[PDB]
């Protein structure tokens, strides 16, 4: 016997989302909370503001600045919204529920709050009249063994935490060692897999902290670092133009950051882990790197509980990176389901970007369905002439440590501005602030960036 | 036996002729005084296994969010910085002080910073004992929370003494919050979920009441209203008044608008045992009988007094002029331990008299490091208790400044002094005020001032930081 939650108080439809990142917020804050019944299932309780992460482990902003509790967005609403502070482990498509587990909370924002008689630890079932799936993916190790036991993924709050207790503590030890011990020279070395912008921009604020803080007052030490930026292809951010791809592996190396291109982790041990570069002439070479701090940014793969979903949909067993959805987000094989973001395949890039777009869109798809009297008791997307999703890329930007970034921006054909340089950095800064979804995470970056004009990083071992 | 090879690592500086200072710890006493001390006369080193300086009189508005734990310490290494001369930092605790070899036990060695040029390889492990060699001692490692012998304080409350209980207090209350709420209202599970009670009826526990009370209007409210209303809050108290430092009519003002904010004071109330989920609290009433309440609690939360630290109670046993010594180490006109003319003492690990207070614990030090600049002039110091008499040294005295304290919803009392002159004393909302400004004046660094100021602000336009686990 399980408990069903399956709440018919009103005729307003049941519209449930799953997840708390971006596609989940973005979703949350344009739908129509007075025509439909809102409720969110997510193990995460608050949204958090990814592209600022990489710059968290190292206190050039905090932790508590780029997250915002999920119930800030849900008091907004004028209707009634619900969380269940829980993971989805089952979508049951047949009879349109999700199954949770973890739970750890349930919130009602509003007046009734009928009991619902749930207990922590004790599985259940929501009814949905629509399902909106977000819940992401999952960071890819790709089969190299060693990586989940000795690395570090950079994806959420818990692993800058990780990152900076490893490294701190990698310091503390270091500094006790003579000069000229390798082990010494181990500890103070830092592997960051991953030459996309977010293993560019660890590597970078990484480089930011030993060179501006760490050297403050123990420079010889501070010298001593080495951070390697691994990457597979032949150049590190390779969304870019070419040509501000080696602008920014020349200000990389620059900084004394050590690029290694065409070269792919083999396996990772405790102390160490092997690369092999494929040149471009066919052969291959190895090297042992002795590590201190590994930080695994690159890759992600489609979580159980959506794969599991590709077994229960005939249309959906060929999947194997995401859900495929139709012109319309809607999960193909179901009429019931949409999904956004990185767990849904629709052969745009996996980024917030198209997920904001995504939800925003979809949110107002809802918008029109409530018009429709159909919808609600029902092809009717054709048929009452809704346009497809069309993604407009809007452009990139990278940061590269030492105030400097690399930029573009565009919207349909158009490029509007398109370079590198010490302006495109205050550009950075400008972009990235006007992006955030909350004002109190906006103020919080704003003061965490003026006390960096001042102060040192808070750089804190266990804090 | 006599064979040993017992072999203890002994870190000796004589590289220069200025006198090596030893400090130990790295709070009010340690850290006023190494603002003070002048490193190009003296060569300081600190030995504390907190790498920060904490200031204590925001720490109860932590838990809530009130303030960041962040914005409320600050390295000892930015303070070191600061310094002209040579300071090096051990990260490590003192175990044994050792007066007739002039050295001090450190063990939990997690790491060593020398901020200065020379940087000679010391060769120290982690969790390897040393003994680090001194010309002159200053002890300020503070006191710890005392249970007073209650079972259960230490195993089911929380200390509200450093930065982690905070961060435990918060976590046990969210947890608390959250389970409550899964449970039918009337359940008297939930209502013990949601009920606090403080021990300790001093500025620390009014205050850690006040702010709790005042998430729970200001911010939990907004969200669960029905949750913010059945949440009780308790204030157990020993004496017959609360804030007993205060005018008697600022107790009662005080105790008055604590009730007003829904919040229950027991007074002349006594914390018997504690149990997991329940308390027993004994009332000596006036008449001279005693009641005792089970009193079902959800989250604990222990401020009451201290007592001296064990490497300090050692201490006692190795000089014979401090044997009687209870509760710190005692010392003369000059600050100096008695049985010690190498050993000075300053903040609650010693007894002087004086009520244990940041305050008093700041100017014992600003007092000694003046002293150790008129050392430095004085050939003769490079016996020593003679020498401050001779040299007309004056003994030193102590200039209560005063007392402030936080109620929750924007009150305050206060009374703000000096000699025999009171210039500031009563309660209010304006009183409020100057306990915000004259907490950020009294904080010992620009960017935890900064820092302070800015959650303020935030403040005013969102609500608490409240994170079950951040
Ligand atoms: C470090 C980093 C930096 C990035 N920088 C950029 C950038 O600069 N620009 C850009 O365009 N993109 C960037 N991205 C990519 C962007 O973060 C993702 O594409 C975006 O997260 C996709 O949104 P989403 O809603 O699909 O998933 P997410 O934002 O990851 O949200 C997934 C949500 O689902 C929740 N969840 C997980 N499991 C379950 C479950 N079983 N049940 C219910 N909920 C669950 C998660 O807790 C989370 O709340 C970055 C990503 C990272 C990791
Ligand atoms: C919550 C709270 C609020 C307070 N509010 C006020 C107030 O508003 N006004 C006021 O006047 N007073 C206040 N106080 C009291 C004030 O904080 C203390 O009197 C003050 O700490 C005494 O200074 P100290 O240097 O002796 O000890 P502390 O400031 O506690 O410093 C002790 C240092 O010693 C370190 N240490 C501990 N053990 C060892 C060891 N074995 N070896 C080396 N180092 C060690 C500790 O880490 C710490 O760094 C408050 C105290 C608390 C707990
Ligand atoms: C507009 C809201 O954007 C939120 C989604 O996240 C992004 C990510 C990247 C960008 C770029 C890099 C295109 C900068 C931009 C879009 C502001 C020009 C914009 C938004
Ligand atoms: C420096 C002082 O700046 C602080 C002002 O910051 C803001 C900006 C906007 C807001 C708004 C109005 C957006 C609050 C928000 C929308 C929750 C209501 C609040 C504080
Ligand atoms: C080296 C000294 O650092 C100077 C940088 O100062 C700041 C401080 C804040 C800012 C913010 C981000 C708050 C304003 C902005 C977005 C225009 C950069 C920018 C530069
Ligand atoms: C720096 C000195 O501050 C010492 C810390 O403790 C206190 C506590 C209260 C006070 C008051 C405010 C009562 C005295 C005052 C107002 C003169 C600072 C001063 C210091
Ligand atoms: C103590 C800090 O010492 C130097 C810091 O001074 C500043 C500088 C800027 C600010 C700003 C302007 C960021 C405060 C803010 C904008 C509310 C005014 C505050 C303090
Ligand atoms: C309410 O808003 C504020 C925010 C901050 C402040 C400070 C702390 C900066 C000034 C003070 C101490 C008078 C409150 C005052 C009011
Ligand atoms: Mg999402
Ligand atoms: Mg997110
Ligand atoms: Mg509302
Ligand atoms: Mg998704
Ligand atoms: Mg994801
Ligand atoms: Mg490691
Ligand atoms: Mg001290
Ligand atoms: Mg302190
Ligand atoms: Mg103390
Ligand atoms: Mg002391």
């Amino acid at each position: 016997t399980m408990k069903v939650i399956d709440p018919q108080h009103s005729d307003k439809p049941n519209v449930l989302i799953l997840g708390s990142g971006w596609g989940a917020i973005s979703f949350l804050k344009h739908i129509d909370t007075k025509k439909y019944n809102v409720s969110i299932i997510s193990p995460r309780s608050y949204f958090l503001f990814t592209p600022l992460l990489p710059s968290a482990p190292v206190g050039t902003v905090d932790e508590k600045s780029i997250i915002e509790p999920i119930v800030n967005f849900a008091l907004k609403k004028k209707g009634n919204v619900t969380y269940y502070e829980a993971e989805a482990t089952s979508i049951n498509p047949d009879r349109n529920t999700v199954t949770i587990k973890s739970l750890s909370a349930v919130s009602q924002l509003y007046q009734p709050e009928n009991h619902l008689g749930l207990h922590q630890a004790e599985p259940a079932e929501i009814k949905y009249d629509y399902l909106i799936s977000a819940v992401g993916a999952e960071p890819n190790t790709f089969g190299i063994p060693g990586v989940t036991d000795y690395g570090h993924f950079l994806k959420e709050i818990p692993n800058s935490l990780e990152i900076r207790r490893t490294f701190a503590a990698n310091l503390e030890k270091a500094n006790l060692l003579p000069k000229g011990d390798p082990e010494r020279r181990r500890l103070l070395s830092i592997v960051v897999v991953g030459g996309g912008p977010t293993g560019v921009e660890a590597a970078g604020e990484l480089q930011d902290y030993v060179h501006q803080d760490l050297r403050k007052f123990l420079p010889a030490l501070a010298e001593e670092v080495q951070i390697h930026l691994v990457e597979a292809l032949p150049i590190v951010l390779n969304m870019f133009e070419k040509k501000l791809s080696s602008y920014a592996q020349s200000h990389l190396e620059n900084t004394s950051i050590k690029v290694h291109l065409r070269t792919a982790v083999a396996k990772v041990e405790e102390k160490q882990l092997l690369a092999k570069t494929k040149h471009e002439d066919g052969k291959i070479t190895e090297e042992t790197i002795p590590y201190g701090t590994l930080i695994w940014a690159t890759g992600n793969k489609a979580r159980p509980v959506i794969t599991d979903l590709f077994k229960k949909i005939p249309e959906q067993n060929s999947s194997k990176r995401g859900l495929a959805v139709n012109d319309f987000l809607q999960v193909k094989g179901s009429n019931n389901i949409f999904a956004i973001g990185d767990n849904a395949f629709a052969g745009l890039p996996p980024t917030a970007q198209v997920a904001h777009q995504e939800a925003e869109y979809l949110a107002k798809n809802f918008d029109k369905m409530a018009q429709i009297p159909n919808f609600q008791k029902n092809l009717l997307f054709e048929e009452n002439n809704f346009k497809p999703f069309k993604y407009n890329d809007l452009g990139a930007l990278a940061y590269l440590g030492s105030e400097r970034a690399i930029a573009t921006i565009r919207s349909g054909k158009r490029t509007f501005y398109t370079g590198g340089g010490l302006m495109t950095f205050y550009l950075w800064r400008i972009l990235y602030l006007s992006m955030i979804l909350s004002a109190r995470s906006r103020l919080k970056v704003f003061f965490d960036w003026i006390k960096l004009a001042f102060f040192k990083r808070d750089f804190f071992k266990g804090l």
